[PDB]
């Protein structure tokens, strides 16, 4: 039998697709979606996840919903005034993709999974955790912890009708059944350099909490 | 006997299919495509239960197919400039390649190597059923090693022939199909446009079926 | 209490709007859904239904899902040939709402109802059946009925982010929980002229069908 | 409120648009289905019953299957072989018709019915029992019991194709979901004169059912 | 231990005893009703199979309701004008009996029997199919295709009150419990040279309903 | 409105379209079975009552299943010796319509009840209790208790075949549904003069079993 | 029977000890919560709902849980960078006050209460959105719709331990079963000015989201 992956999943239609696409090759997928604990109006999500365990049945292996709420504010929300007044960027969602890969970290290593997939697209680039630099510097964090980090619709979807008739023809809503950040729409876009930034000044508070989770420490960065 | 598939409707031609390989002996797995444009499909439980009830065992299975989206794809994506360009409404033959591309798909996956129909010579006024498109898919099939077999289509010189071998089986004659909205939308077309259209669609239909095997994302 | 009103209802964005506005002003609302028959992945609808009624309780007076699938044949599909020949567009969303439109007439007369409301929007005005041109054929006719057609969100929608975040204040998704046509992304733009051609051309078989459901032919328009 | 009318059905599709033309005017419809005991595979009629009950409820006011095989064989088959040789055509079709029609004498009579109607077509003539002569023969015999015999799809029903659309617009199925009976496809064409003198000839057996049926008499015609 | 061999029954007396005798012998009997489609009020059947299973328990080894609607129709009703008018008699009921023979060689063969009684009596021989010339015709048209038939009662009965007392005999009530058709006294006595002019002129039909029923051609004769 | 009255019923053919033909008048039937204790494989009556129930409805109003053992014996049984040297004819049957009779006295005094009707016939005139002779005298026994006594399909029924297509017209099986005496075909056809002579020889006999059955009296004739 | 009150209630032992002593008082008391919708571990609140049900049976009138999550994320989140960048602090908790408030308005009319309480303490003094600024400025825009906003713990409450006290003297816990918001104040000081001036800048959004859910408008601020 194929090792199980692991796929970060929203219910959306690029993190749907992504996970059908492993499925349709014959690799079981973990689903797994954060719950940064701003999140609305999530419930959408149990019709995807029977759509999908509908068309692949034993291929989709579990759907762990994790509570990653403390990590999301440590990161991104503690120091929201100084983090926006330095950057004069809204970054919390950055800091949200953050939480998530420190949080795969310690779910990875305690669950035996060591491929991590996403649904980002290269016609969302405009968003900060979707960007070439942010990619390279996760999948970089990633290979620190010998997790392969992989984006298998990144390339395929110039747009969001790419990844809506590839799910139309497995039988599957092209809608997207997400919950939404309340963040949704609160910030501008930030330049590369500062993307960069500040998952290079965050990074070090993302990996004092793999520690922690692992408990190996309990003190700060 | 290793199991055939018949692409099934509830029909009497695609019914006489099944029961006469079923007579032979042959199991027959039922495969029906919801193209998401077909009404009233509920009678179409009656025939299965007839059919059930005639043959026992014989009968392997009925797969309810969602070919909504390939069927999308290939037919009805492009419909405006399809129509304006050969001035025929073609999306019922549409509907047939996107059946055979996911019996591609579907005999991979479930070990079936002869799929059957139940195609016509009196209907061969309906694009799907002239000889050009059935050898044409015959051959389509072929590129992937599925024989595709027409066990009717010779012997149908009416629909009375078929409706009083249905009688003998102690089956209705009756027609237990749901219908396309598409139904009477369209004129007949020449067999040269039949072809182009089919040659036209086939990439989009072989990258379908390489999609569905997980071999690609990309557009052909 | 006050006189129940309908609304044309998907489950989308827009139509959920239009009808939470009208229950927020103490107005019960009918909900309606066309089912044309060429519809895919319908079953997200009933998470909007519920969010409705766990926000409006017993403003929400009821939900019909109507099969216009006939309808629907025979003004848009039957002679599809010749209409994209001719128009040189494909126009079945625009039959579609005609369709629709048909059907109300006929509930609406043996429900009691006298006032339909929809969710079209003025930043969807490239889409024929929301242009102004349609809009306006379309009130004629309904109030040839003595049917009152309102489009409570149509000018206040300048874009989705309008209907959106109003869905949001009122603590329902901001997804559009909708199925939708098979014919999704199959046509090209039409021009206000074609658009009306159109709707003049299949209306005498939409006035047709009203009079066929209201048992008072058999034979076909004139 | 208005009083209810009966129409002959059997699923198929014309007199299933009878009944539901009647209906959509808001006249009550008792819907009645003659079984003359030759007929195949009449399960399908219950899923057209219920389409009917589903589009208009109250309205369908109930659905009598009567036994008519012993008028039927009274009148067409006992004496099949002197009717062969003497017409040189099967006209059981023809007999069986007349024998509804003296089953419907009684249960009008007894169920307070004065308006019968049934799914005869234009398109459909070659058939003996829907030519005008047996109509209007038919017509004649009904009226002398006071009873008003209508054809509401007779002059409509152009084609198949007429009857079809209608049902279609009113979301119920095209196909016809009746039995069949074991004389299909069994007789040639014959003349309005042959049609008029069998009807003619069977008429004292009928009229004899009928007064039988109801408690009058038990001797021959 | 012994062979199961076929009885065509009909729930009269005949069939019955032919039945009851074969069991008593200690052979099994499957019991085999073919309904031609028109055929009334059955429904007394069960009556009688209940008195033989308790009568006889295991020795009845089941019974089959065989729907033969569409062989009959195609041997005898189809051309019921052409026919009746070159032979000048209703020979329906002999072409049941062809259609029973027909769908029997097929059962036998696909269900390991080898040996057919019927309850063809000498008392009924004015009945086409009970004559000498028939009988003889179809134990020919068995015997090609390697089926024994047989008569168990045929030369015993030479009357009713012959089989009845038997049954009496045996605790089963003397009553006929079958249906009847509805061509019952609905035809004259024909001639042997027509009983064997029909049975010779169909029996290609009756051999291609074979052929057909063992899935071997779909061409008609 | 009308009046119920009694039918002597067995589930035999003639008794049957008795109790329908006058139901189909609006005559309200009660139906009067008398076991004799001899009778044989009665079992199939309820098949009967059950088409009987589902043909008229409510105007089927009981069935009574009578115990005239008793009776029976002390008239017919008893002195069988005596009965058979003296007369040299078996006429238990003619005995058993007399016990018959004399309970009908007994059952229609206490049930208000003062028409009885049976299923005699014409064509079964050589059975003694179906003579003239018969039924003239046990119309005059059952006057003197102001019972009228009629026979409503006797006229009619001048063979079986008369009185089977009228029950086949009902929707009602042609067979005789009936349990059988022992004393079938066990008797020679008696002389009127001694059917005659036995009944007034037991009527006396009759008479007192009604009086013992009114409560009049203990004492023998 | 005496008139209803609202409570403005956390689960927290301020809002506890405020509704427990109208209850006391014979006061009817509708518990009303603000789900923000970012605010965790709110599942302790039960526990606290059952301990009031049990010390005061029916004058409990009921819990309501209102989801203001649009109404804060239009008033506070989606001028998230403009309003730090302006203000130079990060404000959203006032932001959620605001929210709050607005949505209490139309509950209010709604359900026929007009006097709302909160558990405002002396002690509450770190908080931007405790000051007496603020506190004006909101019972000011409740006045416009003639809303009695009062704190009956006010004057009383010198330190915690005084709620606490009072908590245990009726059988209730003296723990603080309340959720926590992901959000925290920051370390700085900001004046008045500017509290007021936030106060001033968002009160736009707040009256125009109390007119949406009175269903009067659709359009945006003005
Ligand atoms: N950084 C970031 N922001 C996102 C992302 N997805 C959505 N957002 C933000 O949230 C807003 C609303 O997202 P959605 O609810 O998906 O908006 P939409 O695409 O109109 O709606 P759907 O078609 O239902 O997906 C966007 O306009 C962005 O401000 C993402 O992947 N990354
Ligand atoms: N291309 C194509 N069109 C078909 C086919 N079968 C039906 N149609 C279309 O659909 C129409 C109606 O189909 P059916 O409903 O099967 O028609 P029918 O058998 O003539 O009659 P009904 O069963 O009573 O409706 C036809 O007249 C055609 O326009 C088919 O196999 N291929
Ligand atoms: N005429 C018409 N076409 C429409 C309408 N809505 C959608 N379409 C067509 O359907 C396509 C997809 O619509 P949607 O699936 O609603 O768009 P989406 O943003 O991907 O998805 P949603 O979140 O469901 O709104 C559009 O690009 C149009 O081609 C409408 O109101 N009228
Ligand atoms: N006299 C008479 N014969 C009929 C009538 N309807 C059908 N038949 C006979 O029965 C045959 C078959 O009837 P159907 O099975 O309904 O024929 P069909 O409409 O071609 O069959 P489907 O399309 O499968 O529904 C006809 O060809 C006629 O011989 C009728 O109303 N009157
Ligand atoms: N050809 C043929 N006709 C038969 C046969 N049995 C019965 N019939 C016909 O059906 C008619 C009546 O059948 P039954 O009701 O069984 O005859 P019956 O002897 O009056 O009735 P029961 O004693 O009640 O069984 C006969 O008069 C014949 O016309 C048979 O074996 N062959
Ligand atoms: N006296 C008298 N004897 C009868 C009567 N009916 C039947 N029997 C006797 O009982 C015998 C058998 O009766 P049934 O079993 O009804 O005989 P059947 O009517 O010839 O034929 P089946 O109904 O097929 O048995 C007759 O032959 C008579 O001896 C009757 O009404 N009166
Ligand atoms: N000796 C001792 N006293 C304690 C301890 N924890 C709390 N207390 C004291 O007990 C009293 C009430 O306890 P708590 O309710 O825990 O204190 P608190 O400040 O309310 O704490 P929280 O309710 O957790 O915010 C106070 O007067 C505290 O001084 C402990 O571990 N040891
Ligand atoms: N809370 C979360 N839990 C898990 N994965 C997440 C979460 N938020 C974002 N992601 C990952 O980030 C990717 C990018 O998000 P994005 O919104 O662009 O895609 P999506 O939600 O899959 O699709 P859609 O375009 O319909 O929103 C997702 O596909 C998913 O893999
Ligand atoms: N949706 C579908 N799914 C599967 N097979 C299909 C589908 N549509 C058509 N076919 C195939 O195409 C054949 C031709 O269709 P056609 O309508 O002529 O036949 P039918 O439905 O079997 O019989 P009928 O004459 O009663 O319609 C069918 O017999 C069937 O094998
Ligand atoms: N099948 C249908 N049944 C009923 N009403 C319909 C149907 N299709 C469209 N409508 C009406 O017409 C409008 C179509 O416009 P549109 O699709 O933009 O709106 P929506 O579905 O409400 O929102 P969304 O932007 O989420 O799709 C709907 O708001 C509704 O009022
Ligand atoms: N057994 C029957 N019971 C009642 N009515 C009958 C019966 N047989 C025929 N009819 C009447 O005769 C009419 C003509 O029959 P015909 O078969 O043409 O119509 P249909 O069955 O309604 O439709 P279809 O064309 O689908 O068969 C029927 O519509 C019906 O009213
Ligand atoms: N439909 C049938 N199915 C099976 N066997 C049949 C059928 N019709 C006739 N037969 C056979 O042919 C014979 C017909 O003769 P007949 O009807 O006289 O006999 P019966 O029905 O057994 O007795 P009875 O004299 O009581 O009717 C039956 O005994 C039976 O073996
Ligand atoms: N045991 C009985 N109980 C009641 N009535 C009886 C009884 N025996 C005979 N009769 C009456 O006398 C008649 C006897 O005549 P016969 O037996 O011929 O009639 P049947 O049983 O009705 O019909 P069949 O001809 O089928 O036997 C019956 O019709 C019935 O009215
Ligand atoms: N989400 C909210 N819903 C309703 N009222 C609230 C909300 N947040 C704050 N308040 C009001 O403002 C006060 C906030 O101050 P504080 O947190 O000190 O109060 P508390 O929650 O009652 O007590 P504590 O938090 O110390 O247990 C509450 O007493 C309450 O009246
Ligand atoms: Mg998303
Ligand atoms: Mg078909
Ligand atoms: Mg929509
Ligand atoms: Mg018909
Ligand atoms: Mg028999
Ligand atoms: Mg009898
Ligand atoms: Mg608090």
């Amino acid at each position: 039998s194929v090792k199980p992956q692991l796929v970060m999943f929203t219910g959306g239609r690029d993190s749907t697709l992504a996970a059908c696409y492993l499925m349709l090759q014959g690799i079981p997928v973990h689903l797994w979606s954060g719950n940064s604990g701003c999140s609305l109006h999530r419930g959408i999500l149990s019709h995807r996840v029977e759509e999908m365990k509908n068309r692949f049945g034993d291929l989709v292996v579990g759907h762990t919903v994790a509570d990653i709420s403390g990590a999301f504010r440590s990161i991104a929300i503690e120091a929201l005034e100084q983090d926006i007044l330095k950057y004069r960027k809204n970054l919390v969602l950055l800091g949200e993709k953050l939480a998530i890969h420190a949080h795969l970290v310690d779910f990875c290593r305690r669950n035996d999974i060591n491929t991590i997939n996403d649904g980002i697209t290269h016609y969302q680039m405009e968003f900060p955790e979707q960007r070439l630099v942010a990619k390279t510097f996760l999948m970089e964090m990633m290979a620190q912890y010998d997790i392969n980090y992989q984006s298998p619709v990144y390339e395929f979807a110039q747009s969001a009708d790419d990844v809506k008739y590839r799910l139309l023809q497995l039988g599957i809503s092209t809608k997207s059944l997400e919950g939404i950040s309340i963040f949704a729409d609160s910030f501008s876009t930030p330049s590369d350099d500062v993307v960069l930034a500040y998952l290079r000044e965050k990074a070090p508070l993302a990996h004092n909490i793999v520690n922690f989770l692992a408990g190996e420490t309990l003190n700060p960065p």
